[PDB]
RNA sequence: GGAGGUGGAGCACGAGCGCACGUGUUAGGACCCGAAAGAUGGUGAACUAUGCCUGGGCAGGGCGAAGCCAGAGGAAACUCUGGUGGAGGUCCGUAGCGGUCCUGACGUGCGAAUCGGUCGUCCGACCUGGGUAUAGGGGCGAAAGACUAAUCGAACCAUCUAGUAGCUGGUUCCCUCCAAAGUUUCCCUCAGGAUAGCUGGCGCUCUCCGCAGUUUUAUCCGGUAAAGCGAAUGAUUAGAGG
RNA sequence: AGCCUUGAAGCCUAGGGCGCGGGCCCGGGUGGAGCCGCCGCAGGUGCAGAUCUUGGUGGUAGUAGCAAAUAUUCAAACGAGAACUUUGAAGGCCGAAGUGGAGAAGGGUUCCAUGUGAACAGCAGUUGAACAUGGGUCAGUCGGUCCUGAGAGAUGGGCGAGCGCCGUUCCGAAGGGACGGGCGAUGGCCUCCGUUGCCCUCAGCCGAUCGAAAGGGAGUCGGGUUCAGAUCCCCGAAUCCG
RNA sequence: AGUUCUCUUUUCUUUGUGAAGGGCAGGGCGCCCUGGAAUGGGUUCGCCCCGAGAGAGGGGCCCGUGCCUUGGAAAGCGUCGCGGUUCCGGCGGCGUCCGGUGAGCUCUCGCUGGCCCUUGAAAAUCCGGGGGAGAGGGUGUAAAUCUCGCGCCGGGCCGUACCCAUAUCCGCAGCAGGUCUCCAAGGUGAACAGCCUCUGGCAUGUUGGAACAAUGUAGGUAAGGGAAGUCGGCAAGCCGGAUCCGUAACUUCGGGAUAAGGAUUGGCUCUAAGGGCUGGCAGCCGACUUAGAACUGGUGCGGACCAGGGGAAUCCGACUGUUUAAUUAAAACAAAGCAUCGCGAAGGCCCGCGGCGGGUGUUGACGCGAUGUGAUUUCUGCCCAGUGCUCUGAAUGUCAAAGUGAAGAAAUUCAAUGAAGCGCGGGUAAACGGCGGGAGUAACUAUGACUCUCUUAAGGUAGCCAAAUGCCUCGUCAUCUAAUUAGUGACGCGCAUGAAUGGAUGAACGAGAUUCCCACUGUCCCUACCUACUAUCCAGCGAAACCACAGCCAAGGGAACGGGCUUGGCGGAAUCAGCGGGGAAAGAAGACCCUGUUGAGCUUGACUCUAGUCUGGCACGGUGAAGAGACGUUUUUUCACUGACCCGGUGAGGCGGGGGGGCGAGCCGGGCUCUCGCUUCUGGCGCCAAGCGCCCGGCCGGCCGGGCGCGACCCGCUCCGGGGACAGUGCCAGGUGGGGAGUUUGACUGGGGCGGUACACCUGUCAAACGGUAACGCAGGUGUCCUAAGGCGAGCUCAGGGAGGACAGAAACCUCCCGUGGAGCAGAAGGGCAAAAGCUCGCUUGAUCUUGAUUUUCAGUACGAAUACAGACCGUGAAAGCGGGGCCUCACGAUCCUUCUGACCUUUUGGGUUUUAAGCAGGAGGUGUCAGAAAAGUUACCACAGGGAUAACUGGCUUGUGGCGGCCAAGCGUUCAUAGCGACGUCGCUUUUUGAUCCUUCGAUGUCGGCUCUUCCUAUCAUUGUGAAGCAGAAUUCACCAAGCGUUGGAUUGUUCACCCACUAAUAGGGAACGUGAGCUGGGUUUAGACCGUCGUGAGACAGGUUAGUUUUACCCUACUGAUGAUGUGUUGUUGCCAUGGUAAUCCUGCUCAGUACGAGAGGAACCGCAGGUUCAGACAUUUGGUGUAUGUGCUUGGCUGAGGAG
């Protein structure tokens, strides 16, 4: 057989991300003395559409505490922030939508977005439009916090991780039917070469495990073990169950 | 050390070595020509496939979404009527792009895919130039095993390589003499080999008793043809007397 | 002590013969320089075939054919020669999505003048994009040149038997610059200023480089002019940059 | 300048001003000031705007490509007129003028809106602003400075022609192909449509002349009919623009929709309405439109061009979109929607030989990655047994290396321990998939709600169906027709329907499949005519395919279909136009089929591996506390540490500790518990130090200028965080591993496959009286069994029968008699056997050890089996003897390797001892394909070498079967065998059935059916002439001579076949390579795409359905059709003969005979005559019809010649 499409996606080539018109990587501020010990002020200059991303991005301007300069940051825009608003980042910022605070200082039940996976990484969790994490509890002895992620998993993270108060803007996006293949053509023309998707059973056995046959059938179970070699790991990968999810 | 059996490619008064010529068998390109393949290293995205960058392009009509204006009705909710408006992977249809049927033309063509009428679509998942990216068990594929320079169910180039072929084709002067086999056994043996038989050549040991695809005379051997079933085995018809 | 310019090989021949045959001898002609008998040696040594190789030639056969896109005619000229060339006049066609006028890619002299009519232009030609002999492309302002794009690609580093490969800010002492100030040295319109060396002071760019004759990118227009060049030459009037 | 016969103050051409600067229109402003607005107002085609300031006034700015002006009239152009060397930017006159209009077209500038789960580059480069470090002069000879106006100098290098495409480029070429752009006139018209014209261009596309035959290619037209044609309406035809009217089912309310169906349309002359400017009015200007009316023509008018046929349904797919470049455009693919699955980053998925490598990722679960289904609507049932996937694990079977323990001289052996994985247990079907059988039963019959029973993991639920899925099958009923293998609607024990392997539906849509209806027609009945280009003939020019030699037939035989050969018929130069019978014509070493110890693509439960991946050990690999062990050391568990190692951030910018200061608490002002480090209202600003303290320099306490410190705490060893002795990496070991690699996937065989085993053996037969002897010949057996069923000895005698004896009988046991084996001897059969070879006892291990010879198969090899001996040991018997397996004929296995037994055995390499190892001899472990490879599929995506050794056509032999025909005569026929039939039997013929066979063809003979066309057979349906009937007539039946002439139109089906409708004299049957594809067609079959069912894990398969799928060449020879001609008659002509060859007419209706013969009646003929018709043939055009480019004559659309007229 030949190399299957899933195998070919890894080599880059025609499967690389379309990043020509993107505005930059969205991140928090790099952690420095002001955020470690106090707060720093910023002003929301603009809120912009980012090609390929559902959530809007906010362009925030800070003062440089060591040089006569203005620093432009590119944040995930929490819902409800507006241009000309002041946002504040640091240990002693106040609990307001759009401010950046360590999760250790936030009371239980706070709703946050663009949360750091590790202290200082500048925001990695709950960045998709409409999403957010929640604060469950703190352990000041171990200096750690328990948060609930948009997938529903609960994670233990360092209390020093920063986050933005509120939920990401642009929520409810998936509630609209696309209605058109052409509208899905445009959705992914901004993202990457992944659309449309041809089915495994619709190919020949040379390019897919499910291909071939005088009937379009899988022929073999579609739940494939976790350790199957690349080019065989297709279908339901390491599925714990299958069928209709009935119940809780 | 003896006697008596038995295994040896031995001894029993050498015959070898060297050189040359022929014939045969074989290892080598191996009598000559012939695969589908496999391997190594390289050249191609000027066609085409797909992503990206930067440019160009797409008459005239039909239908008439939301929004809005006015008049009418109504207790309210709101309803009705006439206009305005100009949406759409919307419709007819040009350029363009494509290529349904005639199973039309042509079929040593104009053409290694073209031509005519008729047809699909024609603001979009649209058409297109150049730039750039992906290279051969690799790419790329809205998926036909499609496309990847007239090459694709694995490109092209050189080499390995005069690849192997129990298989097809061919195999070049004269006269003279002799002259077959298609059968036995073994073989992943059944289009092939080895093996015995059948042939030829070289002789040599004798001769001018031996032998014989023959009969004769003796002497054995045999269970077929025929015959038999009022003889065994098997099969089978009719009466008769007890 | 072979043959041969008093004629070798080769070739041709309704000439005379020999041999069962393979073949050979002699005669005549052409030819123009070498060749053969016998004893031995050696072999890339004998063709009718292989859809054999290469070259040549037939019949087919003066045959298929020279039928896509409406169309030609009259007179004159040159000339050996005219259905096809030139001029004039008619009749037609393309019918501004052109059979018009200009470019890009590609070609590379095909462009222009004169000459030829051998070959080629599937009839002909007095004609041609053929052949021959000579010419023709002029820029601060139109492009390239510069920028970066998708991307490509060195160094540091890493990997690698190795040619090398990965990688493009990532494991890097990555600045050879500057207003100014202070110490000197040299010169000149020697008055005092330049230049120049060192020290002090100041200093993010953070990625060499390549990448578009359609993207970004200052500034040229009118008239005339040649066989062929012109927003380039000449005339006139301007303008950007330094 | 054109026209002017007539008219036309006419028609045509032409009638400029660059850049840059200045000015002014015009356009735009989300710009300013006054002011304060509801009775809200302003305002656009739409919008939209306002107390966050509308209207109204007055300003400002930006673009001004428009106009004026300098440029600049000097130039250019038009026209007229003069000169020259006359190849002069030659010189002169005049002119280059005044207005209108527009949803017009093209370009551009601007305003305003809509669309996006799409938001639509970067950089070089240039500019403005904020700040104020600095500099400049001291009132002048002014300075620093100036983005102002002039002036001065320079701008190097490379490209530049021309073509730019029915002849400059790529397709071998001047190739009907391909190849990116810019400008873009008048008329008609909605129009960049088509048609005509101007500017510009061209010469008909690599030649001309003359004809006007066939057959073509491309256009047309056809009376009457109207799909009867054909697989199928293929093709053509109909409709078509616009206005006015009108418009159904169904529907997702958007559509359907140009539904369907009507009417109108020309020309001319008018009427009305629809506006602008200046000053309810007046005047002056204007742009095309709409509506209405009269008149008018031979009812013609969207007059050319342009330009939808329609309706009722069924299947499939929602749609738009895409696709096999070059045979498949589709129902296939995609799609939105739906549902699953993995993953929280040291991660999921993937790349990569390699790493601190790479893609997703400029990403973060509303995400990325992997699958299935396929819009909406409605629903999606049961099954976790199987196969997968997944989850739990010291509780725990197996389990590698390493490590631990014991034995030993050690090698080594043994033991304990026990990672993953497997086993074990849960979950899971929108994972792959799956979802029964029998019997009885309701008061007629039928069904059978109901019951019993076997049964699996469920036993097919809702639905749906002869569906693209049902074999039987052309299912049954109904509808559609005259007639229907078609369609539709129902039915449903459904070979083999069914629920995201999605079931059912349903609007809109479709170059998708199918049926019917209206309309239309040359598809047809049934063909004809016309036009153009060919073909044709000529001048010029000029190939190629192909070719053993060739080219007339019948039969024969022959490699079974001859051009050649045999026997006959016969044969006459050279040619032209056609033609498609033959040359089993050409084209390509057959793709089908088989064989090959030839492949390749693909699959998997094949064999052997392998990347990756999971898992354990060793190393890098450290520090310290505890817990549990073992004897101060050492193993292990937990908890920590950091310094290796890893990760993240940053321009490595304030880290740890202490000091200093502020608010609180609290003990008797001080000490501490302990916390804090100066920014949160506003879409400002924020650096390059102020201040203070202390030193220093230069000049005259005063000026000028420097340095340090505090401001800005001190000390520190990793920049700051996060991990961390683990990730990870290196090397080993176990598991997984069609993701990938290589390879295999027997043979025989009346083709192969399936089936068998005739593959190694044995008995009887074949087998033809020695032996041998074949077939997928016939009847059978074999892979064992036996401590005795081996060996010896003795003693007995068996099967069966007769007759007797308590229970006792057909059969128990006892007795006598007969008994040649009719029993038994393990088994298949054949042979053999009676004081034995059988049965029963006693004793035994000759079934032991050993060398040779021989026999059988045979090559005179091996094995196996067997035969005589010889040497030992033995058994048995009194002994002779007999016995080294079974009474005989079968019962079995090389080399290499392993294992055992044997010797005071040999070797173990410099010697010696000892373990080990190797030798030598004999057994065993096994190859059954049995003289002995280690081995699964599929290919319709397929390949090569061959094969007529071998299948799929024809032909050939045969003729079982099929068909047809006799003979006998029991019967039938009321009677009566034979008018007509005919059993039980039996003899033939035929090659239009199917077989059987494999002779020809696999370097190819085109595979069904139809169409068309000719010919032949007779086994006769009709017709002519006849014979016989159970022949009264009529009708019918049987038979004879007999193939002259006929044997038809249709519905369903691809059909051959079949069936039905209808007409008819009749509706006979057949051959010609199952006649006929260089004759067609291509419906079926039979490539590649795709769907369904059944089957398969799968790739894939299916004499099962379904849909779409390239049909090549003639100019050669012959034959045939026509056309010139040839011989020789001296030449030449006219008129003739006819040898030979062809050959043709056919059948039916009416009237009359005649309501007659005949007959009870009912019914009901015939000959002769008369009048017509059918089929066929040969002509013909007076008539009717068709054609019509006489391009004949009217009419007419658009354009063109100024108009008329003529065109
Ligand atoms: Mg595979
Ligand atoms: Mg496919
Ligand atoms: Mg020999
Ligand atoms: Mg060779
Ligand atoms: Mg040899
Ligand atoms: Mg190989
Ligand atoms: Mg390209
Ligand atoms: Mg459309
Ligand atoms: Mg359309
Ligand atoms: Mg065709
Ligand atoms: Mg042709
Ligand atoms: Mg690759
Ligand atoms: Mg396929
Ligand atoms: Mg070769
Ligand atoms: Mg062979
Ligand atoms: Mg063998
Ligand atoms: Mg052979
Ligand atoms: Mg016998
Ligand atoms: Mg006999
Ligand atoms: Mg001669
Ligand atoms: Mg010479
Ligand atoms: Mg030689
Ligand atoms: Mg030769
Ligand atoms: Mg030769
Ligand atoms: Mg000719
Ligand atoms: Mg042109
Ligand atoms: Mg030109
Ligand atoms: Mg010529
Ligand atoms: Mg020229
Ligand atoms: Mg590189
Ligand atoms: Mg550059
Ligand atoms: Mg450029
Ligand atoms: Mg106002
Ligand atoms: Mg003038
Ligand atoms: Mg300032
Ligand atoms: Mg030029
Ligand atoms: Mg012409
Ligand atoms: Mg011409
Ligand atoms: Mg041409
Ligand atoms: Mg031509
Ligand atoms: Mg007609
Ligand atoms: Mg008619
Ligand atoms: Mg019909
Ligand atoms: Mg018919
Ligand atoms: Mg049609
Ligand atoms: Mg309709
Ligand atoms: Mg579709
Ligand atoms: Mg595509
Ligand atoms: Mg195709
Ligand atoms: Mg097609
Ligand atoms: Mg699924
Ligand atoms: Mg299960
Ligand atoms: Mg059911
Ligand atoms: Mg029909
Ligand atoms: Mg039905
Ligand atoms: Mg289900
Ligand atoms: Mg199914
Ligand atoms: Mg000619
Ligand atoms: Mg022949
Ligand atoms: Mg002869
Ligand atoms: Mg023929
Ligand atoms: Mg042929
Ligand atoms: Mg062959
Ligand atoms: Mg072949
Ligand atoms: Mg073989
Ligand atoms: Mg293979
Ligand atoms: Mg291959
Ligand atoms: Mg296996
Ligand atoms: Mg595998
Ligand atoms: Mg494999
Ligand atoms: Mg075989
Ligand atoms: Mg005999
Ligand atoms: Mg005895
Ligand atoms: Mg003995
Ligand atoms: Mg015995
Ligand atoms: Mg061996
Ligand atoms: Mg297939
Ligand atoms: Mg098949
Ligand atoms: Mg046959
Ligand atoms: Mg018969
Ligand atoms: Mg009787
Ligand atoms: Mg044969
Ligand atoms: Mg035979
Ligand atoms: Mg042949
Ligand atoms: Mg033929
Ligand atoms: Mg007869
Ligand atoms: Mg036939
Ligand atoms: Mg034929
Ligand atoms: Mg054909
Ligand atoms: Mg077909
Ligand atoms: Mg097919
Ligand atoms: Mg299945
Ligand atoms: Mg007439
Ligand atoms: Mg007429
Ligand atoms: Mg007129």
């Amino acid at each position: 057989g030949r190399v299957i499409r899933g195998q070919r996606k890894g080599a880059g080539s025609v499967f690389r991300a379309h990043v020509k018109h993107r505005k930059g990587a969205a991140r928090l501020r790099a952690v420095d003395f002001a955020e470690r010990h106090g707060y720093i002020k910023g002003i929301v200059k603009d809120i912009i559409h980012d090609p390929g991303r559902g959530a809007p991005l906010a362009k925030v301007v800070f003062r440089d505490p060591y040089r006569f300069k203005k620093r432009t940051e590119l944040f995930i825009a929490a819902e409800g922030i507006h241009t000309g608003q002041f946002v504040y980042c640091g240990k002693k910022a106040q609990l307001n939508i759009g401010n950046v605070l360590p999760v250790g200082t936030m009371p239980e039940g706070t709703i946050v977005c663009c949360l750091e996976e590790k202290p200082g990484d500048r925001g990695k969790l709950a960045r998709a439009s409409g999403n957010y994490a929640t604060v469950i509890s703190h352990n000041p002895e171990t200096k750690k916090t328990r948060v609930k992620l948009p997938s529903g998993s609960k994670k233990v993270i360092s209390s020093a991780n920063r986050a933005v108060v509120g939920v990401v803007a642009g929520g409810g996006r998936i509630d609209k039917p696309i209605l058109k293949a052409g509208r899905a053509y445009h959705k992914y023309k901004a993202k990457r070469n992944c659309w449309p998707r041809v089915r495994g059973v619709a190919m020949n056995p040379v390019e897919h495990p499910f291909g071939g046959g005088n009937h379009q059938h899988i022929g073999k179970p579609s739940t494939i073990r976790r350790d199957a070699p690349a080019g065989r790991k297709v279908g339901l990968i390491a599925a714990r169950r299958t069928g209709r999810l009935r119940g809780t």
